Parts: C-alpha cells; sequence; structure tokens
C-alpha cells in the first residue's frame, strides 16, 4: 500500500519507533533537563521495555520500523551517507580542527556503530588521539564546556514528534528546543534513500533539514489527521502561527486538506503537545485532561480563493471536543478524563486497531475506563520509558493507517 | 585616520551608543528576565542618563554614534530600507498572513520613528485594524500568546557585544541568546549603507546575518583588540570555539593579529561576558573579579602556516593575568578587585576614554576610589536605570577608532 | 492622645520607619535572593533617600520615630538588653561555642552600634579572634556555610508588616519568611520597654515572638483599620487563615472591631500592594490581581462555638470596601501610556496627601488629577527590596475621618 | 531488651521502615516538587515494592516493624492518642474553625485508618459535610488554596532520617524542610507508648517534638555511629552546626562516644549516606566528586573547654579520617556517578544486612557488579516507584538493633 496515515484510530499497518540507545546512555543529572528528561533512565531496562512494546505490536500483524536499522541501512549507501555527514560534519558544528577526523574515524566504522554514533552523539574521547580532541577533553574537565562533536539526541525515542505523516504526505519539522533540532535531518535521510522510501509515492507538504526556518516551529506531537480531510494541529507551544500557516497552505495547495482545526493551547513554559492532553482511543472515544482541554479555543481554517494568502481563518464558538465531534461526524465524544485513588495521566496512548489501545502499566484507573468503554488496552511499564516525558503516541510515528468511516 | 580599534586603553575617538527607546517601554515583570533585564526601568530617567554618558564623551572630543540615529539616516536610503524588510520580514518571521500589512505600514512611518519601530518591536495593535491583527490579538487575549510581530530588542542598548571592531575590521556577531540574534541584522545595515561606513577603508573579519552559523556564536563584550597584535577572546559562555576559530583564522589570513589568547572562562548558564569579570582601565591597570578570573585557563592560537587548520593552540601554563601582561611586554598588570569593604561592589566593565581616563557606575565607591589612588580619572554615569539591564559603560559603547597605545 | 491607627487616610500624626543599613551592606548577588531584595542596593545612596522620606515627612508635624533609635534608647535599659539577649542569643542560633564571646562581646558596644548590629546581623569576623570564630570561617572558606552568628534583617526597612496598629491596639506579626521572623522580637522589646511605649495605653491583639505559631503567619501590609470598626486583611499569600481567624476573634472579644473583611488573594505579595488608599474615597489598584480577589465577611455571632460568622461576599472587593465605608463608590486608579508602572503602595500623611516614588509619573499624574498632592521620594535603591511608601511605614497614631 | 546501633556494617537485628501510602496518593505534578519527590509514584507498585525489600529482610532473621502498624498499635492506647492529637490539631495548625470538628472525626475512626490518615493528612473533602469544611473547599474552589487541615508525609517512607539510632540511645530529629517536620511527633510517640519502646532502655540524646529548635537541625541520614565510640555526621546541608553541637555535648557528657567526626559538606541545592556507604568492614561506596570535597573536623571531648568540646579541621582526606578511627590503614573503595562505565549511576545508599551483605537497588548494575567483586552479596529492589523518592535502602531503613563489629 501507498505510505500514509489516515487517521488516528485505523488500522496501523506501518509504524516507526526508536529504541532507547547510547543517547539515553550519555544522560546525566546535571544534564538530563536539558536534554528534555525528568532524570537518568536506567538503559538497559529501558531498552527491554521498548522491545516489548516493539513485539506486542510486531506481533499484531503491524510492520514496526526501528530507526537505527533504518539509519544503519541507509547509512550502508555510500551517497546517503556522504548526504548527512556533508550537512552534518561541518565548520559551524564540529570545529574547522575536528570535522576531518570526525569524519575520517565515523567513516572508518561499522555502518551500525556508525548509526549509533549519529543518534548517540560523539565525544572527545571517543576519536583517536589527536590534539584537536585532547584540548576538548581539556575545555570540558578544566572549564565544565561540552566535548561533544556531535549530540546525544535522547528524544529520537519519541518518533511521533521528529516527523509526522498527513494523509500520504510527510512534514519533516523544524524542532523547538535546539536540543531535539539536529534529528530531522537523520529521519529525512532516511525517507530520502532507504529502501523503504525511495521509490515510494508520496509528498513533502513542509519542511527542510537544510532551511533555517526561525520561529516557525511544528512537532507531530501537534498533529492528527483524524480522517475528513480534516487536521486536527495544537499551537502556541511546539507549533507556531508560522508554522501552522505553511502546513495548512500546503496542504490546500495540494488538496490533501479541506480544513485544518487549529488548537489554540494556553500558554506555559510547561511544555505540552497535543497528544499529551487528548488521545483518541476509538471512533467516537477520546481521552482528556480536563483542566488543559476546557481552555483550548478551536480555530478552523479552510482554503479561500478570495484572499491573498488562499486560506480563511474562523474562530469556533463551541468547544474543542464539540468541534472535533462534527469535524467527524458525530452526535458527540464519548469521554475519558485523566485528572479516585492516585493522580493518574492516562493521555498519550496509540490505537492498533479501532478498539484496541496501548498504554502504560501505572495508570490503572485510566486504563480500567477505558476498558469499561470497551477498548483492550495493552500496558507495557513506564518505568524508565516514561522518564522522557511521553508514552505509547509519542513512541509511534504512524506511515501507513488506515481511513475509519 | 582609519576605521579601527587598536588597544582598550588608547585614545578612544569614535563609538557607537543606543539609546534606551521603545523596546524599554515594552519591558514588565514577566517579559523582563527572558529580555535579559533585571527588572523594568524608568526609560525617560534612562534616556537622560544615557544623554549624560553620551554628553561626558561628546565635551572631551570622542565623536559619539547613536544606533537610532543611524538606523535612521540608513533608512533614508531606499536601498538600505528595501535590504533591512526583505530580510526582517518572512512567513517565518511574520506569517504569511500579517507580511504585506505589516511591511506597508512600516513604509508608511517617517524615518526616525521606522526605525524606532525596528528596535522597539512592533505589537499586534500597533497595527491599522484588520483581521490580521485581530486573530493574531485574540490569540493572546484568549491563550496568552506573544502579539509581537517584531520583537522588541533592548539590549541593543549595548553596543560592545552585537559587533566588534578588532584593529582595522569588523564582526558581524552571531548572538548567543534568541533575544538577541536579530540585533545584527540592524548594525550591519549601517555598516553597509550609513555614509560613514559605505566607503570608508576596513575588512569584515567574520559574520553575515543571513546565515546559520548553527553552534557558532560570537559577542562583542568577550572581543579585546589589547594591542601589540594580540586579541583576547572570552570562551565557553557567550561566545563558542566554532566561532573563534573562524575568526582567529581570518584575522591571520590578512595579518590583522599574530595570536589569539582565548580566555576559557569557567561555565555557568547565567551567562556573562569577559568584560563583567575582566577590564582595562589603563594600559597596566585591570579590574578583576577574582572568584571568576582565577578560573580562567589560557589559550593561545598562533597562526601556524604547516598545518592542515593552520594554527597551533598552546595552553599556557600562567595564570590568565599573566599571560595578558606578558602578551604586552608587562612585567605585571596591576589589579583592583572587584566584587566586595564596605559593602558589595561591581567596579568591573568601565571603558576607556583615553589612557588614564575610564566612565563607570557611580555607586562602585569602592572600585573607583581605588582606580583614583591608582593614578585615574574616574567619571561617572547613573547605574539606577541603566544598570537593570546587566551592564556598565564598556558594556554600553562600541568602538570604531580607537588609537594605538605603545 | 491615646494609641492607634483608625484608618488609612486618616491625619498620620506618629509612625515608625526604619533606615536602611548594616543588613543592607551584607546583601550579595548570592543571598539578596533569600533575603528578599531584587538585588543588592548601594547602601549609603539608600540612606539619603530614606532620610528624604523622613524629613519629607517631619516637614508636615508627623512624629517619625526611626526603629534604630528606639531600639537604641531600648537598650540602654539593661533589663531590656538582657530580655533581647536571653531570647536572640541561643545554642539553637548561634550554637553553644560561641554564645558567650558573642554576648560578652555585644555588651561591651556602645548602645547605637549595639543596636546597629541586632538589626544588620553579625559576622564571625565582625568577632574578636577566637577559636570558635576561626572554625566558623572555616566554614565559610572551606565550604561556604553562612558565617552570620545573628543573620542580617534588611527587610526591617519594612516596618510595615513586623507590627501593625489596629484601633488602638498591635498585633506582633508571626512573619511568613525565616529570613523575616527575627524581626518581630525586635520591635517587641521597643513596644515593651521604650518609654514611648512601655506607660502608653493600648492593646495587644495577637502574637507572642516567644511562641510559634506553626502554620499561623500575619504581615503587615496585609492589614488595613480602615474605619468603622472595619478590618481589612488579606488572605492566602503571606497571611493564613489560621492567624487571621483568632486575630478577628480577638479583636470582637475585646470590643475593637465590627467586622472584618477578609481579601482572598489568588495564587508572594501583601495587599498593599495591588490595592491602597490615597483619599477619603480614593484608592489605587493593580487591575489584573484585585479584580479576582474573593472577599469573605467575618462578623461577630453568638451562634458559633467560636463565636464568628463567615459569609463570602458576591460583589467585588471594590464594592464591598466601598459599602463598607458608606461609599456608593470607590474612586479608582489603576496599575496596569509611555511604560508599565507599579504605583501602588503610597502612603497618606493625611487626606489628599501622600508620599510615593518618582518613577510612577503616570499613576503620581493621574493621582494628581485625582486632587492628591503626592509628595515622591527615590525608588533607584529603596524600591530594590520591593517596597514603597506604604511598606516603609508603620503608622502608631493616626485619626480617623467620618 | 537493649536497643542501639552500635555499627553501620554488622548484624541487622531491629529496623523500622515505613510503607508508601496515603500520603504518596496525594502526590500530584503540581505538589511533588515541595514534598520532596521526584515525580509522583505508582503508590500500589511501591507498596509491592516496599514490601520485597520488608520480605527479602524478614527471610533473612531481621525483626522488621512497619511504621503505620506501630503507629497502629500505638493510636489504640487513649493517653498515646491524646498526645498526638493535643499536639497535632491547634488553633495553629487546623484553624479554630475546624480543630473540634477535626478531632472529633477522627477520634470515631478505626486504629488502623487513623493512623493512615496521621501519616498521609486529611483533606477537608475527607471530613463530613460542614460549614467550617465548605468554606475551606472555597478557599481552594475560589483562589486556589490548600485544603490539607493536616499534611501528607510520604518522606516517612524514609525512617532513616526522621529519627536515628546512635549507640544505646536515640535522636528525635527536628527536620530540615517543613515537608518533614510534622513526621517527628508521630515516630517520637511511638518511641514513647509502644510496648515495644515504652519499657526497653535507651537513651534520647538530643530531640524533643515540642521544642522549637529555630536553627538547630538534624537528620537522620547524615548520622552514622561506625564503631569505635566514634559518629561521622555531615554538615551544612540538612543537619547544621548548631544542632551537631547539641549532639555531640550530650553523647560526650554521657560516655556513649569518644569523638564525633563532622563531615563538612560543601554547600547546597542531600545527606551524607547519598554520597558515601559502607558495604563491609573496610568497603564504602563513594561519590567522588562530592567526597573529595569533604571537609573533615575532629570534634572530643575537652574539660579545659568552658562548653566541654574542641573541634579541629584535619588535612587529612575525608575517607582517610574515617579510615584512621576505624583503625584501618585505609578504606576499599567503589567509586560511583571513571572506570569503563556504561551509563550513569548511583549505587550510594544501600543498605547492609550484616558484613558482606547489602540492599541496594537493582538499577545500579555496574556498582553492584563491582561490589560483588569486591566479596560482598548484593539483593537488589525495584527503585521504578520507590526511588522516585530520591532515596535508597539505607534511607528507606531506621536501625534500632545493630550489633557492632
Ligand atoms: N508527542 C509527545 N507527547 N511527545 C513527548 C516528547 C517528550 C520529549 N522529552 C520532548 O521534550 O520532546
Ligand atoms: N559586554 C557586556 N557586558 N554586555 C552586557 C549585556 C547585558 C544584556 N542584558 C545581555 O544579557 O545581553
Ligand atoms: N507591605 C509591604 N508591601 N511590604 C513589603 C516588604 C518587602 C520585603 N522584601 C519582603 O519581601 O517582605
Ligand atoms: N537519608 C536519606 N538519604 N534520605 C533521603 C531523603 C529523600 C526525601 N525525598 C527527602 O528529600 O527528604
Amino acid at each position: 500500500t501507498k505510505l500514509g496515515v489516515h487517521s488516528e484510530a485505523g488500522k496501523l499497518r506501518k509504524v516507526m519507533v526508536c529504541s532507547p540507545g547510547l543517547a539515553h546512555q550519555r544522560l546525566t543529572p546535571s544534564n538530563c533537563d536539558e536534554l528534555l528528561f525528568d532524570d537518568v533512565i536506567w538503559v538497559n531496562q529501558a531498552k527491554r521495555d521498548h522491545f516489548d512494546f516493539v513485539t506486542k505490536m510486531r506481533e499484531r500483524g503491524i510492520d514496526v520500523l526501528e530507526m537505527h536499522n533504518l539509519l544503519t541501512e541507509t547509512i550502508q549507501n555510500p551517497e546517503a551517507l556522504k548526504w548527512i555527514l556533508d550537512r552534518k560534519i561541518t565548520a559551524d558544528s564540529v570545529g574547522l580542527g575536528l570535522t576531518s577526523e570526525l569524519r575520517s574515524w565515523l567513516e572508518s566504522l561499522e555502518p551500525r556503530k556508525l548509526a549509533e554514533y549519529l543518534i548517540g552523539g560523539v565525544a572527545a574521547d571517543d576519536l583517536p588521539a589527536s590534539e584537536g580532541a585532547n584540548i576538548l577533553k581539556m575545555y570540558r574537565e578544566y572549564l565544565g564546556h561540552s566535548s561533544f562533536l556531535l549530540p546525544p539526541l535522547p528524544n529520537t525515542q519519541f518518533t511521533r514528534d521528529t516527523t509526522c505523516w498527513i494523509y500520504g504526505g510527510v512534514t519533516l519539522n523544524p524542532m523547538y528546543w535546539p536540543a531535539r533540532r539536529q534529528e530531522t535531518l537523520l529521519t529525512t535521510a532516511i525517507y530520502k534513500f532507504h529502501p523503504e522510501f525511495a521509490n515510494a509515492e508520496f509528498e513533502i507538504w513542509y519542511g527542510d533539514p537544510d532551511k533555517d526556518h526561525g520561529s516557525s516551529t511544528l512537532e507531530g506531537g501537534d498533529v492528527m489527521p483524524i480522517g475528513n480531510g480534516v487536521v486536527l494541529i495544537g499551537m502556541g507551544e511546539r507549533s507556531s502561527r508560522q508554522a501552522i500557516g505553511q502546513v495548512a497552505q500546503s496542504l490546500f495547495a495540494k488538496g490533501a486538506a479541506e480544513r485544518v482545526i487549529v488548537a489554540g493551547l494556553p500558554k506555559s513554559r510547561a511544555a505540552m503537545h497535543l497528544d499529551t492532553v487528548f488521545s483518541f482511543c476509538d471512533r467516537d472515544l477520546v481521552t482528556v485532561f480536563p483542566e488543559v482541554v476546557k481552555e483550548i479555543v478551536p480555530f478552523s481554517l479552510r482554503p479561500d480563493p478570495s484572499s491573498p494568502y488562499g486560506m480563511n481563518i474562523r474562530r469556533e464558538e463551541k468547544t474543542f471536543l464539540e468541534v472535533v465531534a462534527e469535524s467527524l461526524g458525530l452526535k458527540k465524544l464519548r469521554v475519558v478524563e485523566t485528572g479516585r485513588e492516585q493522580w493518574d495521566d492516562g493521555n498519550n496512548v496509540v490505537c492498533l486497531e479501532p478498539g484496541v489501545v496501548v498504554g502504560y502499566d501505572r495508570n490503572t484507573y485510566t486504563n480500567t475506563l477505558l476498558r469499561k468503554a470497551g477498548v483492550e488496552v495493552i500496558t507495557i511499564s513506564a518505568s524508565e520509558l516514561g522518564r522522557g516525558r511521553g508514552g505509547g503516541h509519542a513512541m509511534t510515528c504512524p506511515i501507513v493507517r488506515d481511513p475509519i468511516d
């Protein structure tokens, strides 16, 4: 089947996940926050928890693609490896006194360790001896500077955000935190050169790891192509209006979407994606974080030949849940709120098929409700995986998912 | 003479400054820390204090250029205004639905006002009424998002960092904090089009608003062309090795410097430039914040004709105050310690007008009484407002022409 | 002419203030924050400004009492000194290894100096060489531990908070931040022994520095005896409900008040920071916060086992206040034009006369239009402590109106 | 019955623990920060984990006492109950309007449950409908005010800290953070009225929940009666010199210790047992960066002193000082946190069960691996949930009876 994602709840054919790796081995107490993690994690156990997760879907007939294995196969291709380093290793990222050797040693590496380093990041102490690399070791100890030639990209674990598919099209997103900004290059190389993508039919709606985006930032966790030619997009936090306006315009220009419902998320330095406060568990069933979903102001954005920028905004008077409801042809949306006994946040489950969802073991209360609501809930352990502030939805990137209606 | 800064102590002939303005009237308790200010300031009083500063430099023969002025004149040439708006207003900065509204509006303003808007930023309601401004206005009144089309840039007040002159040439600095990165486009426009620059002779050693630069960040406050063919550059905080390398590489190619003393500064996300902890007051005098300077690891970048990159970095094994001293044929630097004997003192960051004549803040009476006992004449300005901005005289000046010392 | 405050706009006849001093001299980029200052200030300048604030007041016939002076006089009476030192210098505060040398050292000083220290705190370096003092220094030099035997109390500058007068009585307030709790004792001593107070006739409605009040915290800037046997008290930020309820109870039981309008505050800031009187029916306000104030009326009631009734007022805070004073409506000047400005916290010297800061030109001019003579002082240093005229004044005698 | 802890390494015969509970059910993402937790924890899971820890210690002969159980039994004695309530329910803690109600309500509950409320906190909501309680509900409803009459004390989980045995006696700690301060009254009530203590013999070196203490703070995690009349106490973070000085004196006056070794802790934002732990007779785990910065000071008795003590600064690294005081040439050391490591790891805070047997967290594989090579048996437990409270086995245990070596 032609690549493409046509809803949030239909049968999921092909997903991309990224297992914890070397990046997380590089987490430290004094750097985890800047690396967007609540704390260091026990990496080995996290690989086990992630694999079990891979397994629970790769036993449901879903073809789960792992990012390391894809990069790996992708760089085995000489051309493809030339394309990434040419843009990754440079005078402005690595240093003119190191670019040569860093690239040399990396090009020396077996494909699979190379790919491990493109995601995990490279430390001065990982290159062969040179005076260029020894002073770094020195800057870092002596002064407390970073020694990373290439940085650790632990959030690649969150494939939901680096790129997202919108009905047979994908966006290569300009990440908000600089800490996750280098991710797009890699995933972009994959779609560019990997056999699973290269001779495949599909559009690149918006994005370009080569271009500098400034204030336009978009992250997949804020994107949901729900099925009517309608697309939901959260705004004001990770995704900016500059960004949504250009994606919307593209999608309208190719007829990919008929309407985009912008979800205005009240501001907060506490950055949260749409999928963190609102998820789909089935045709007419969603879990939500009430406190945050009742504050959201929806604006419908539709194409407009009678407008210079070819579109028309309009603010929706009812509530987000009300708006999404009609936009799907519903009398209403069944609802499970995530905030008896302890606090719980069971938002961010991912649908595998309508009626089947994968979430975290620890949200027993939100999960029993989901079940009393006819949803089969498969749980995976959030002990380590969840320390990165994301769940099932955040750990998946749908590439092929069937429509619903 | 030619445009060019050849020391830190030599006779100041031409300085650029930027007066507090609209950008500052935009300060609020909730935005001031991201805008790099300690608190809101009384702008009319700031303006007075800044002009007192200008005046005290003007009555000494120094030619004091003020950024708003320069921007305004520059704006008069349609070409300069085209080049700037062409770059400041994109769907990636302002948004597909407000680009035409904004630029057209800005073009309707008289030069000096539009100048004030480019520096001070543009909010939604600053614009004539329209759907665009309104949808923009709601995002803020319902969701609390920023209405700023153009962002205010209050740190333009610190002329020192945005760009800097190293001997006979300038650098267009790619700022550390997002909140200052848009400053560079504005000054570059002046050096390009304004008459005092457009024809003058100087070299542009490093920089370009039109490029990404990525991990390369450089800031004037961390650059000192102390003279004798050397340049001191603080590293680790606002300025990165990725940038310095290129700077040192360019200065050597064109024989503008013979060596660069890279000052390795202890880390602290709490920012902090080299001129805030170390400062020349006189040819052999310097103020210093002990607690950070005696943690500086010195290094020397010298051009090496036989290296793929063309230069060697030897770590010095003497203290920074020793590596500096010796690089000016100096036995030893004389020092005045800052950061407190009666109360705390933050006397670094003064600025030399001529060997033996500095300008600093009135409040640092200790440091000042010592600079004076060490034979310096210290002129003072008020810190009450200009200082809630985290900067001193040095921070508020950008020498364009300062004489050789020797 | 008895002691008491019977309004916020009435003719001020006697006030306590405290100039900046040794405490502020101890400010640093590293402690200022925890000492409740936005930064290190220029002290001598600060002292000149405060002195201007004082002279500007005295020129109006107001009896302005300086805390350092009150204290200095107070400790000239041996019993007073002892009373204070016994409480202040213990093994739990100073350390058993230094209570003797610190005390005998302090008692050797000229009163004035002694007081400067009680208010400014005392460092290990200030002491006469001793081994006790040396390890103290050692803890500082080698590990960054505080070398203060007695901590600096720069917030004494804000006399408004540590104690407050309500219709013929005062409260010794259990302070909220550990950084200001040591203030209460100093002032209690003054009220206890100083001749201006010792023989004066007045009630102590609430408080005791010798008692640990646990969750009961109460700060001056949240209290306002507006008149009509009514009393305003902001709650939820620096003043807790546990403190407020026992304060009301005492007032009602001694007949010193008819009603207590609790001002429920959202989410630190005292009441006089987002609301304050400028004239008989005129106030300054910070819209964003005052519009959210939930008011609760607290009155006497034989029905209740704790003998008090609470009703949540349906109308806004501005109205309830209005009505409580017989006014149909209060005239309001908002503080959120050329720039942002916070001009709340002025202090009235009488009806129509107010002292505030030079910087708040926009609010000062609107106040002038409302017919108020606005005397201004410099905020450049004094305001870095986060407090205006109202915060730096503790009315002792102030007439009512009507 | 001779209670007393005369070592860190010797045979653990009696410890007190405190299982996670109601207190932890009240953790929220907006309140965990100030409750000293890294995040909310899966309480039911955490309970099974604690039980595993508890069972593992019992299966080895150690007498393990559950703080809730002790409280419960203590509560049944009317006197004890009243000794607690009189002190815990006052106009200053609960407010005049609700003191009577709260007390009657509590006094009407089953002991076990009343103990759970005493440790877990009470919410206005938990009281039977009443005008008083509804007012408190509205301060929370309309102003966002805390509605706790009594506060949850989830850190009771860390019995290490609220009290601590030092040879033949114990200290009733005046806690550092106000969030843990109300823990002391409860354990003191236990030690004062519960049959397992009221009759046993032991001294009370220092402490009193009735007193205020001011700047005298002191916590169990900083205290170590290592043996030889020697006691180690970390200074500067949770425990202050004004407290340490009073304790040393009390032990010196009663002849329970010869010397107190104050371990100068570098300035703040952690307890001593968090960067230094005994695993055997001559073996300790160490967190290099902080341990190499500790400045030891020897505090010995002294008649010549008006206050009876004299303290001297030592130039020997902390590790030597402890070695020397234990009569050892030097301590075997295992560094946590430059070997051949795979990731960050923090295996400090293990607790010994007896010489050569320790209980640590399963996640710290590298450290437990070096500990095993040093000849220590390392029983592990899950930190998935327990550890989000910032503490290990040493922190979750309060040795009551531990023989010396
Ligand atoms: N779609 C999501 N909810 N993603 C969660 C991503 C979490 C990751 N640590 C980040 O900061 O990006
Ligand atoms: N060279 C200097 N000292 N510059 C100081 C600039 C201060 C300004 N508020 C900033 O954070 O950028
Ligand atoms: N009534 C007042 N506004 N008092 C202000 C006191 C300011 C002082 N820094 C404090 O934080 O307590
Ligand atoms: N002895 C210890 N290591 N205790 C650790 C205590 C952890 C607890 N969350 C607190 O901050 O109090």
